[PDB]
């Protein structure tokens, strides 16, 4: 059984190849402050038996949070409930890791179930175009807030590292701030950051590498990617294998393949596993490591697509909203004992 | 359907017909004291989605106890971690309950997965009568003794209601002090509190009885009885009934019905619902309301014992240990649109 095989990743070893995927809970403090929320929200995903967490986008700096609640790590203040976080994931049993993210024109929307609505914040962009109607109209950045931001990047891995997260993600994906620079949907530039292949990959690549300057080999860091847009002439995944293998060059361990968020009016054809495909392209054609994510939902699944090579690590976002135990009732469902809390033994 | 639909009882309405059966956890401190823990137990399972949590027995003098890592609630300074433990459950939306606890000649053994052994307490009982082979021989109780138990009850039901609980319920199953008491197989006593039915049920009604009188009646008494003992000569079904209608007559909100427990060497006949003809019989012949449990596992399953009228509440033990969230999972699997988080609608 694969999916219940340690993971060895950079120095570590993920006791299972099941991680929690990051997903927004909009329920830090208005000053991106670690909440009683998710000190109960983590840790029962970590009782509930994935090898790895990974805690939802954490804003890198003020406007590049999505809503007024997100967790944020732009502060040193921001360290104890971090490191408290950590503390709690990794004492229920699974390796606290982190996405650091930066959501770049679309910044500045109200929690989803508050309506979802513009705030009206000075977003960021590579390019003068509004993510879609209603949105602000980004301005585009010059070189120094390029930079401003990459140091933003650096330092918030510099400070989750300091909390005791073990493992980094970089948040290149969905329409968000270094994904836009990917995609020629929402990057129109004319220096030497839009255009080509090569000049829209050009300042994510300079994240990534000072990034990984900073993280010391024997922790991961991953970058995760919308493989493709969806978007006629927009970015594709012989696209996201160029970038791979770049990202391989750096030494990112490990590419988290996620797909569109560029932007809206596309078609995407959803269905269980199909991101799949992109994980196991870049796998296979470029040699870097890959987390599969996207409608996985199953113990026989995930084990099939590790067993068919498609991917080094599942990524479980959903299923485990609803269903947090997922991972402790796979593993007797492939005929694994499962490892549990003894207090729960009698339930197994 | 019925299982989602609330049940009034006393002066509160519970949201739905699911609860959580009460469970040691064996995780609280060697002064019985709440632990983050059941900080994080507990709270899991309201978000779950149970109407009614019970929390797990929780003993009303330190003899009284099974393990030493029981919850206890004999002393003032319980009163602050069984606070916090009551609060935390009600912000996550479910009814917090306690069931208080005296475990007699079954006191003081080892935490489960430390062995369970036997510790050499002064354990006390009806009749000197071990449990089984291995278990110290119980003292018998005088007047004084069960009065001072009894006094225990009552100030272990008023420190739960200070805390913030607002249902109690009294242990009275599995081999432990009242249950004892009732069973012919542990008392064989020859005074006014064994013999006779009427005398087997006297001390147990009168700890029924001085604890209803300092519980408002706005707030609901549950009992839990072993309905049978499974044993030739034994507690029977026919007992349970006459035992119920006299808890009916002293104001007993709800019956609580499991069985077993009061000897190890008799055979039951476990099958999913095995222990719902005790909670049918109950309802249906004493019209006491009743609570159902025993390997219920499955949304069809607990609506349709309702729809049979077979009890008006469906406990979970065990499948709760291994799924905490299986009450949102079981409302859309009965068409009905899940009260979920809202940092969590999207997974549903
Ligand atoms: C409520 C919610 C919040 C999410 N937040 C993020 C996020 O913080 N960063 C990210 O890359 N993806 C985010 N996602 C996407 C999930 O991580 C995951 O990639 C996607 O839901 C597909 O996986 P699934 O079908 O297993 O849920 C979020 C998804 C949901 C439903
Ligand atoms: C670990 C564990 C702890 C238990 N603790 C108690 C207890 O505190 N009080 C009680 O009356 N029954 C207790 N029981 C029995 C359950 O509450 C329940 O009645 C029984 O397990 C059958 O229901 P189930 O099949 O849904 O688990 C416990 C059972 C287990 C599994």
């Amino acid at each position: 059984a694969l999916l219940f095989t340690p993971l060895e990743l950079g120095g570590l070893r993920l006791k299972n190849r099941l991680a929690m995927s990051p997903m927004c809970q909009y329920s830090a403090t208005l000053e991106g402050e670690v909440t009683d929320w998710h000190l109960l929200h983590y840790p029962t995903r970590a009782l509930g038996g994935v090898g790895l967490i990974l805690v939802e986008a954490t804003a890198v700096e003020p406007l590049g949070r999505i809503s007024p609640y997100d967790l944020g790590i732009w502060s040193e203040d921001h360290l104890p409930g971090l490191k408290e976080l950590a503390r709690r994931i990794r004492e229920a049993g699974a390796v606290p890791g982190i996405q650091l993210a930066h959501a770049g024109r679309k910044a500045g929307t109200a929690r989803p179930w508050e309506g979802g609505k513009p705030l009206g914040w000075r977003v960021v962009g590579p390019s003068p175009i509004p993510f879609d109607e209603g949105y602000p109209v980004p301005e585009p950045l010059d070189e120094a807030g390029m930079e401003r931001i990459l140091q933003a990047f650096v330092e918030g891995a510099r400070r989750a590292l300091r909390a005791g997260f073990q493992v980094i993600e970089l948040h290149m994906a969905h329409g968000y701030l270094l994904s836009s620079f990917l995609s020629p949907l929402s990057n129109q530039r004319t220096d030497a950051y839009g255009g080509s292949l090569e000049n829209r990959m050009r300042f994510p690549l300079q994240v990534a590498q000072a990034v990984r300057e900073v993280v010391p080999r024997e922790l991961p860091l991953f970058v995760r990617v919308s493989a493709t847009d969806w978007g006629e002439g927009g970015w594709s995944l012989e696209d996201t294998l160029a970038f791979a293998r770049r990202l391989k060059e750096l030494g990112v361990d490990l590419l988290d393949c996620s797909s569109g968020g560029v932007v809206l009016r596309v078609r995407i054809p959803l269905a269980p596993g199909f991101q799949v495909p992109f994980a196991d392209a870049v796998r296979k054609r470029v040699g870097l490591r890959t987390g599969a994510v996207g409608l996985i939902t199953t113990p026989e699944q995930a084990e099939t697509l590790l067993q068919a090579g498609s991917a080094d690590l599942v990524l479980l976002g959903r299923v485990l909203l609803r269903d947090p135990y997922f991972p402790l009732r796979a593993a007797k469902a492939l005929g694994v004992a499962p490892e549990v809390p003894p207090q729960y033994q009698r339930g197994f």
